């Protein structure tokens, strides 16, 4: 019935091309293959808790266009709430274009679109959602004020905030991290928003408390094959999360596999300690590396240990 | 409604992303707008030929997906006959992925994709249209097997064939060139196919000179904003056509105006003079770059000056 986690956040047409080689400037090159996929961050995360068996809601814009209606159909299958999956006659479906060459390798160019245009009319139709959900995630792929104002909204309702900025911003305005519940990060986005070098356990510790002092609650600053750094208000020490060791078929899109996993927890399993879901949250994110593409790599609830789904504290 | 002019050749959906930079490798960038255009060098000249009053027929195929569907309703919304437009489930309708900064320099990446898979088959369904054209368009952006069996079957009912190398390739088959009663290209395609350099209207009779004697009966180098160059093997005495000086909004797609542009003149004002047909098409292709985009950009009989359809 109700939704526990509300993604108010970005869609994205992933506009794919196969190529041998990337072309440099000026350079016209034939590929081999064009496929089109389902992106976005806030549309990733929503995916991931929803196959973990959240009641989720995707407050998003998309174009009132084929790619936006495409979308749509891409929320139900996956079984996320699409009563807040706005459209636009303004702009075209947020874009991402990708080239990857025969080793993986990519050039990405992404136009946020009709993401930008979610606006504060929009969160006002979905205030009662936002408002009657255990957590609130949100990243920086829709206008930044936007983000700020679901941030707002959600901690004026005691709901929590799950916080992603990414792509980071050097200068974020304050009360992002005053509204953050929880603030979680990759390396790259910890390096933008502190200006220190972000490359292990160590060095996420440094950066995480530097958040903190700006007034998160928690801080998580997530590092690949390392797993990942935690720390709170309550318990300002780092802890080192490792993840075990997989062998990685494809990594795009862990960061939002990650993301949507803490989401879950944070609404299903409140009681656990940081620790705990950080465990969990690792292990669907590795699993999701073992597997091709984005979304299509996010596990489902029934493919899973059961170990992840029980109530209290598990070794 | 018999179709005078016919375009074996391709449909593209044009996948078009504006930016401030252009990204290098591994990187993301974030560009500022995005569109949808519709694109292929074929459709793009059926579409031009057709704006001026060709009755024309696209012979083509596009994939069974949003964008084929689209294509089909553009190409009807145009006055085009869709009677042989295939849609195949093998491969996706034809894209290109066009990333440009706002220098206008440009990465592409072009996936031909279902223009591949029109066929040697598929074009015999289309006999009887070809055999009743005035005029055969084809290019270089389907199977090149099924480019030399359309310009075969154009030559065996004695229908003009008008040939758009393009893109180019070094080493293009032989019989491109003696199948070809008209051969028109750009100057960085003439470069590509004949290794001397063009940048002048001599150096383009020279290249022009080396495309004819490969067994070409009219050649024409475009050459931009300087026009273009002819020779012939009646006349092979290169003539320069300038054309006016304009104010260029978006050069792209020009070539494809100019070539649809000469197959509506060789369909439907045959005893007009080369030089003639190439005047016009020449200020027809120049009003295409005064306004954005490809075909968005091209103008209707009804916009033009009625001198372009004076006859003598
Ligand atoms: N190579 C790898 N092996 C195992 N787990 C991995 C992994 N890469 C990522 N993960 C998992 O996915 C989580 C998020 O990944 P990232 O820290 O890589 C985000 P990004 O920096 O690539 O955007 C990690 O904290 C970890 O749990
Ligand atoms: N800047 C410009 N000013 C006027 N006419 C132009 C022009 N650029 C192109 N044209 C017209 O469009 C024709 C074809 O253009 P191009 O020679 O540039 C072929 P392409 O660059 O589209 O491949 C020219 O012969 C000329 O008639
Ligand atoms: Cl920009
Ligand atoms: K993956
Ligand atoms: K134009
Ligand atoms: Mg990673
Ligand atoms: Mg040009």
């Amino acid at each position: 019935e109700v939704a526990a986690v509300v993604v108010v956040g970005s869609c994205m047409t992933d506009l794919v091309s196969l190529t041998s080689r990337l072309p440099k400037t000026g350079e016209t090159i034939h590929g081999h293959k064009f496929f089109i996929g389902f992106g976005g961050k806030g549309a990733n995360q929503c995916v991931q808790a929803a196959r973990l068996g959240a009641m989720t809601s995707m407050v998003c814009k998309v174009g009132k266009d084929s790619f936006g209606n495409d979308y749509i159909e891409n929320l139900k299958q996956n079984d996320i709430s699409t009563e807040f999956t706005y459209q636009t006659k303004d702009a075209a479906t947020g874009t991402a274009s990708i080239i990857v060459n025969n080793e993986g390798q990519n050039i990405i160019v992404i136009v946020a679109g009709a993401n930008l245009l979610l606006n504060t009319e929009d969160l006002r139709a979905a205030a009662n959602v936002i408002s009657r959900a255990k957590v609130m995630v949100c990243q920086l792929e829709i206008t930044p004020a936007t983000s700020l104002e679901a941030l707002t909204m959600a901690r004026r309702s005691g709901v929590k905030t799950l916080f992603n900025p990414a792509p980071a911003i050097a200068d974020l305005d304050p009360q992002f991290y005053t509204l953050s519940d929880v603030f979680c990060c990759n390396e790259s986005e910890a390096e933008i928003l502190t200006g220190l070098t972000v490359g292990s356990a160590a060095d996420a510790g440094e950066a995480a408390l530097v958040l903190l002092k700006r007034g998160c609650q928690v801080v998580i600053i997530t590092l690949g094959a390392e797993g990942c750094v935690v720390l709170s208000q309550t318990e300002p020490e780092p802890k080192h999360i490792p993840t075990e060791k997989v062998k990685a078929v494809d990594t795009t899109g862990a960061g939002d596999s990650f993301v949507g996993a803490l989401a879950f927890y944070l609404a299903y399993y409140p009681n656990l300690s940081l620790e705990d879901m950080l465990n969990r949250s690792n292990f669907i994110a590795a699993v999701s590396v073992q597997a091709a593409g984005t979304q299509s790599s996010y596990p489902y609830k029934k493919d899973l240990p059961l170990t992840l789904f029980l109530e209290h504290h598990h070794h």
